[PDB]
DNA sequence: AGCATAAATAATAA
DNA sequence: TTATTATTTATGCT
């Protein structure tokens, strides 16, 4: 169901700009309550429609829902938008790779509670540790073996 | 008269956005150009409301006499909207350069060394490096404005 | 199954 | 005004 979608992508960018919003902001609000599928790059790609049809179809409903909720918060006070968004999580910093004792301590705590992580669990762990994903997944791989 | 120009502020930006237009196009096209010129910075400041209300009120008019003038007389055959702007505009985005790792170290080597170089020594680096100056100017620009995070 | 960054644009300085 | 710096997008990556 195609040109349906393209129109949504269209309206979305519009409505977004109308609530005076950056992809980055949405990115943050979204990834919080939804998931990593909702990063700023993702928003850009969606809006530009640089995704596969299977992917758009999936995203659309979840964008629409959220876009509405946001528009509601905007209604009561253009500072309730802010409540709903973030409104300024900001420290986009590079993912560490070199280990620190605090890091290895953390990794081990995770291990006692989860020796055989699924790959999703590995991305989740790495994100919150702010470590390279490969660094984390290999640590776990060896630790078992 | 404040909201009269504070709301034309807010709305002007979004009308310009919702026409896929850069500030730097607005001023660039709407520039007289035999006086008064209109720079991007103007447009920016205007939008963000960084001007004296006294000069705000001055600009506000000539804005509408272009914004409205181009919203209709541009949108009705967009091959013509893009001629409301003119200046042989429509060009395709620059392709995202991918640097050879050989050259990748070359940079941050000379970067760990000299953080904010000069246009003279920059084009020197670029020359011997087989990469075009602007691209190279920006690697530093970027790497400089990125390491604040980490 | 999104990070890292290169380019573009917008803000701010001169 | 111009020149620069900072934010924001877009895109290479299997």
């Amino acid at each position: 169901n195609m040109e349906e979608i393209r129109e949504f992508a269209k309206n979305f960018k519009i409505r977004r700009l109308s609530l005076g919003l950056t992809q980055t902001q949405v990115g943050q609000a979204m990834t919080a309550t939804e998931g990593p599928a909702y990063s700023q790059s993702a928003i850009s790609r969606f809006e530009k429609l640089d995704i596969t049809p299977k992917s758009a179809q999936k995203l659309k409903p979840v964008l629409e829902k959220w876009l509405n909720e946001a528009e509601l918060r905007n209604q009561e006070g253009q500072q309730n938008l802010m409540e709903f968004v973030g409104g300024e999580p900001s420290k986009k910093r590079k993912r560490r790779t070199s280990f620190t004792p605090q890091a290895i301590e953390a990794l081990n705590a995770y291990f006692e509670k989860n020796p055989l992580p699924t790959g999703q669990e590995i991305t989740e762990m790495a994100k919150e540790l702010n470590y390279d994903r490969e660094v984390v997944r290999v640590w776990f791989s060896n630790r078992r073996q």
